């Protein structure tokens, strides 16, 4: 029997899009060993959940740190005991996180096939793979912090092939150092020099999503393979939901069909107190039904921002809560809008429901999906970093109400039904997940 070991960057971000292709790949034969660190293995308390300490005392570089020299041999320790479990069959494959690079080198000791889930968009991949040239060109690390201030950022990448209109400002801010023994960029360039020819790397993508960037891949990475996007993917699958094991959904249903804003930048990052008024006023003053996902506790001084003043204002208008089933929540028909800071899986998410977005880059890959999204596949708008609420209320509105607005929709849709069109029998991402399994992850 198929046994296949999977293990994700140990950050939410990462673990969600992979414990996806987990269901996937379970549906299709496969026994599972999900790997998480006993830090994530605690929070989510032929389908078995194993942990592995991460050898910390969670803050990224530091994670990342202790990645590139801690995880190996725990991780080995694993694979040899389920090699010798009576309880489970061998193992057979490894399904790894491309962040996780330490499992390649576990791959050709163990002599088992290894296939890598790059977690963001072709193009961050691009990007990623081309860190070590900023380097060797004396791009980066820039000289000192004026970099931010002198235009450096906005100078234009043409020496991509692959990428249209990218200023060194959209590419993956982890090249946003000055720094030479900066830990992420490092991070980073160890992982792409560890890609080569003959790595076959899956991501969440479509081939029309990203045309030239894939192409442009291609050429140094023959088998990257396209199988998403994930939600349309698994949308589709016929009996998925017997793997599946209020209020806001019900405030939503009594709202005209795209007149509400979804607004949700997630818990990963506590935004300022500052920006936290903004957009709380922001959202008040462009008059819109709104739904906004938030813990104003977790702001330092944050449930202050919403006052008395605040709650009548809004009464017939918006809804704050703390958490929501975003999927459902996105794909609802009231959803006029979605405010997000542009991550990876929001970006997707948005795409599979068809809504226009409205970017609030913050870091990593998120000015580089901002620069797409505003653009390339033009269903969005960009929020300055140094958010106020009057331009804010702008953008809102033409989002919602403006003729900005209907465009993106438009857009927005259409790239949701090639999104389907991929993700189901006839299409490209879901013949190249089949393609991996059979030529690579079976024996």
């Amino acid at each position: 029997k198929p046994h296949v070991v999977m293990i994700p960057y140990p950050v939410q971000g990462h673990i969600n899009p992979l414990f996806k292709l987990a269901k996937l790949l379970h549906l299709r034969g496969f026994h599972i060993t999900f790997v998480n660190t006993e830090y994530n293995h605690k929070r989510l308390l032929d389908f078995n959940f194993e942990s592995i300490p991460d050898g910390l005392t969670q803050d990224v570089p530091t994670l990342c740190q202790s990645v590139r020299k801690n995880f190996l041999k725990p991780y080995c320790e694993l694979l040899t005991r389920l090699n010798h479990s009576t309880n489970v069959p061998p193992v057979t494959c490894l399904v790894s996180d491309c962040c996780m690079s330490f499992t390649i080198q576990a791959a050709e000791e163990f002599e088992l096939p290894n296939v890598l889930y790059f977690s963001s968009s072709a193009c961050s991949l691009l990007n990623v793979m081309h860190f070590r040239s900023f380097v060797e060109r004396g791009i980066i690390p820039f000289k000192d912090e004026s970099y931010l201030t002198n235009g450096c950022l906005e100078t234009k990448v043409d020496w991509i092939p692959g990428l249209k209109n990218f200023r060194l400002k959209d590419i993956v801010d982890f090249i946003r150092t000055t720094n030479p023994n900066d830990i992420m960029l490092e991070f980073f360039i160890e992982v792409a020099d560890r890609v080569n020819k003959d790595t076959t790397i899956l991501l969440n993508t479509f081939n029309e999503l990203e045309s030239d960037v894939i192409n442009a891949l291609s050429s140094t990475i023959p088998s990257i393979y396209p199988i998403g996007p994930l939600p349309s993917l698994l949308k589709q699958t016929p009996q998925i939901h017997q793997l599946d094991s209020t209020e806001c959904l019900d405030w939503l249903e009594s709202k005209e069909p795209g007149s509400v804003v979804y607004v949700n930048f997630g818990s990963t990052t506590v935004m300022t107190p500052e920006q936290l008024l903004e957009f709380a006023w922001g959202l008040a003053n462009c008059k819109k039904s709104f739904l906004w996902i938030i813990r104003p506790d977790l702001v330092i001084g944050g449930s202050v921002i919403f006052s008395s003043e605040f709650t009548n204002e809004i009464a017939d208008r918006g809804l704050i809560a703390s958490w929501c089933p975003q999927d459902k929540v996105l794909n609802h028909p009231s959803i006029g809008g979605f405010l997000t800071h542009c991550g990876w899986n929001s970006t997707t998410e948005s795409i599979c429901a068809g809504v226009p977005m409205l970017c609030w880059p913050f870091f990593a890959d998120q000015p580089t999906d901002c620069r797409f999204i505003c653009n390339e596949w033009e269903i969005g708008m960009e929020i300055d970093t140094n958010v106020k609420r009057e331009e804010l209320a702008k953008l809102i509105n033409e989002v919602i109400a403006g003729d900005k607005g209907k465009k993106m929709k438009q857009k927005a849709m259409e790239l949701k039904k090639k999104a389907e069109e991929n993700t189901r029998p006839g299409g490209c991402s879901y013949m190249n997940l089949n393609k991996v399994i059979k030529d690579v992850l079976l024996k």
